[PDB]
């Protein structure tokens, strides 16, 4: 069967800390008041809830609230203790309350309002400097939420609010997030399709924080190659063929044989053979101005089928594409 594996960091995290912090079924859910909040305008809809734009009518501040469709209660509570545990890191989204919303008789979670900029004109107008300063701030999240022993598993351009004006930045939506527990098997069926790591793509089960690294790399290679998205798959198969077509197929075999992996057959018909590709095949005329050979090496070094070979947030904080950022 698999070879078993854990994070390189972390590891103990939830075994330090007592039964209270990760036992998010246990969690009893101190309830706020409906009544605070008067709902503006509605922001969207996903597959697990709806979003709004609210005023907290005792202090007459702007929100953001969600409301949950019905869902399993685990999936509920988990978000809950998440959000309770991060509150206050490092440009994670601020929990402000937790009510129930009397339409819907579901829970409605009520965050601190972000002014969310334009992701178009984000995308095409970042320079090379604001793109290492942006990288810089969601590596403070993903440290501090792995530090706190929880990974995000949903890292893409949409959970990330970037207020310009600001220069604010915010890790949101913590639905898929999960504490890691070494030995543990999580779902693979976490993450958007272009941001899934390898280790999803094959369904090696013991994963951990380091997926959240495989996903910023992906939105990182996005940006300095004018590539949206980097990887970009018709399906979850073809998605991993995509990543061979880069990074080649004799690591990709290396990685599944350091796990005992077997490849699901159906890639004996679309995989193939493909060396590995120099970062620089992807540079051009209309992207040069965002490469530089500290954005390749650092990018290079996210991107790697080995889930343990990957940088880790700390790691990646310290390399050179960073030390042009005023700190
Ligand atoms: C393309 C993703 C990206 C890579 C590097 C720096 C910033 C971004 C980024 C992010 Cl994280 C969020 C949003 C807005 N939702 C927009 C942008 Cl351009
Ligand atoms: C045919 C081809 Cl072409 C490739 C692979 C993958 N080894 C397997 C078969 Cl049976």
């Amino acid at each position: 069967g698999p070879v078993p594996s854990r994070a390189r960091v972390y590891t103990d995290v939830n075994t330090h800390r007592p039964s209270e912090y990760w036992d998010y079924e246990s969690h009893v859910v101190e309830w706020g008041n409906q009544d605070d909040y008067q709902l503006v305008r509605k922001l969207g809809r996903g597959k697990y809830s709806e979003v709004f734009e609210a005023i907290n009518i005792t202090n007459n501040e702007k929100v953001v609230v969600k409301i949950l469709k019905p869902v399993a209660a685990a999936k509920i509570k988990r978000e809950i203790k998440i959000l309770e545990n991060l509150r206050g890191g490092p440009n994670i989204i601020t929990l402000a309350d937790i009510v129930k919303d009397p339409v819907s008789r579901t829970p409605a979670l009520v965050f601190e309002h972000v002014n969310n900029t334009d992701f178009k004109q984000l995308y095409q107008t970042l320079t090379d400097y604001d793109i290492r300063f942006y990288m810089y701030e969601i590596l403070k999240a993903l440290d501090y939420c792995h530090s706190m022993g929880i990974m995000h598993r949903d890292v893409k351009p949409h959970n990330v609010m970037i207020d310009h004006e600001h220069r604010k930045l915010r890790l949101i939506d913590w639905g898929l997030a999960e504490f890691y527990h070494p030995g543990q098997e999580y779902n693979v069926r976490v993450a958007s399709r272009y941001f899934k790591g390898p280790e999803l793509l094959v369904d090696y089960q013991m994963y951990d924080y380091s997926l959240d690294m495989w996903s910023l790399g992906c939105m990182l290679a996005s940006m300095i190659f004018r590539k949206e998205p980097f990887f970009h798959g018709h399906d979850n198969y073809d998605q991993l063929v995509r990543i061979a077509k880069v990074l080649g197929t004799e690591d990709l075999y290396d990685y599944i044989d350091k796990y005992n992996i077997e490849l699901d057959p159906r890639f004996n018909d679309i995989l193939g053979r493909h060396s590995r590709k120099r970062w620089e095949r992807f540079v051009h005329s209309e992207n040069q101005h965002l490469v530089s050979p500290e954005a390749l090496d650092f990018l290079d070094k996210l991107l790697r089928y080995d889930h343990q070979s990957r940088l880790t947030a700390r790691e990646a904080m310290e390399h050179p594409y960073f030390y042009t950022v005023v700190k």
